[PDB]
């Protein structure tokens, strides 16, 4: 018989790509959603091998118990749902607690009611490994060993810092659970940088603007006199992140590992240069800046050697990820 994979936050951008990939390899999927209609929409998109359960609040003890009890066929759990909204009334209630408590409660639910689950993957982030000023530093070398120094108290102050904290603390909690609770499953994490690339379904393009994907896609909203975007950092293609999740549960080597998913540096000029060459009909409708003035040669390469060895595949290049993302938006209008 077939294996079932559980995916929390099935509505999301990364989660959908993960689902499409997992389905392609012959797994069944069970997705968590915050509403019935949200589930129903996904079901129409993904078909018969996809099912959903409604889990409205992560941060309640036993939130996943019923859903797990309903799906004894599931032997893999991918916990991807997390807050990603930076502008909030209460950083704790809206960012920190759902990530941290929600993560702690999922793991406990799996141990309580899903002993059959062999593998759990937590979707972390580079923000778990760092602080904001570090990410942009040519002198900083991140690795799978890196942990953020941000305090919980500091993390509270505003939404961005809260997200950084939410990831670091939830991930630490996940590792702590494994140590303390001695579950049946092995844990692994995936720690991505900014995620670019096309959405899993064309139908989902119009609906919400994922904060990372929109960093690429927003270029289409520029006009000829606008400034070059100041957006900058490191990227990873969504399809690569999804493949990493697959590796994260499939490979023996992945057990107990953190995977740093990071490719190349970019800025707004890099982005503009790609789009203008690829979509030359847009050239007259976009700024030019200073083509190929971007220089990243000073930046020390991050140490992802272990992750790359474990994964064993090559990443999508920046132009490809960008072009694929734009082609989709154009197709849909
Ligand atoms: N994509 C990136 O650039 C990036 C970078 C670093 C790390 N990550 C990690 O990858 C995951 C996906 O990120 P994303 O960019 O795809 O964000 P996203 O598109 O907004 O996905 C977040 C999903 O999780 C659910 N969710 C959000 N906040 C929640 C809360 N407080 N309680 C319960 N459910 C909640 C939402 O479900 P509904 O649709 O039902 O609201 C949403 O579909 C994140 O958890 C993040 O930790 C992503």
């Amino acid at each position: 018989m077939t294996t079932s994979v559980f995916v929390s936050g099935a509505t999301g951008y990364l989660a959908q790509q993960i689902i499409a990939l997992v389905l392609s390899k012959g797994y069944k999927v069970v997705g968590s959603v915050r509403s019935e209609e949200k589930g129903a929409n996904l079901k129409k998109l993904y078909g018969d091998d996809f099912s959903y359960e409604v889990v409205k609040v992560l941060e309640q003890k036993g939130a996943f118990d019923e859903a797990l009890k309903k799906h004894p066929e599931v032997t893999i759990f991918l916990h991807t749902a997390s807050p990603v909204t930076f502008e909030v009334e209460d950083t704790e209630k809206e960012i920190l607690i759902p990530a941290i408590n929600g993560t702690k409660y999922v793991l406990q639910s799996i141990k309580d009611v899903a002993p059959q689950i062999t593998r759990v993957v937590y979707t972390s982030s580079v923000v778990a490994m760092s602080v904001p000023e570090e990410l942009g530093s040519p002198d900083v070398v991140l690795s799978e060993a890196s942990w953020s120094s941000l305090s919980y108290e500091q993390s509270k102050t505003h939404g961005v810092l809260a997200y950084f904290g939410s990831k670091q603390f939830a991930e630490r909690a996940a590792w702590e659970f494994v140590e303390q609770e001695k579950p049946n499953f092995a844990l692994s994490t995936v720690n991505p940088v900014y995620i670019f690339g096309p959405q899993a379904k064309d139908e989902e393009v119009k609906g919400t603007l994922n904060h990372s994907a929109e960093m690429v896609n927003s270029v289409l909203k520029l006009n000829k006199d606008d400034d070059v975007p100041a957006t900058t950092g490191t990227f990873i293609d969504v399809r690569d992140v999804a493949k990493a999740h697959l590796a994260a549960f499939e490979k023996d080597e992945a057990k107990g590992e953190r995977l740093l998913l990071s490719n190349t540096r970019f800025n707004g000029q890099t982005l503009l240069d790609v789009v203008r060459k690829n979509f030359p009909q847009l050239a007259d409708k976009l700024p030019v800046g200073k083509p190929h003035s971007d220089d990243f040669s000073a930046f020390k390469e991050w140490n992802d050697k272990k992750t790359k060895k474990i994964l064993g595949f090559e990443y999508f290049d920046f132009e490809t990820s960008v072009v694929d993302s734009i082609k989709q938006v154009l197709k849909v209008q």
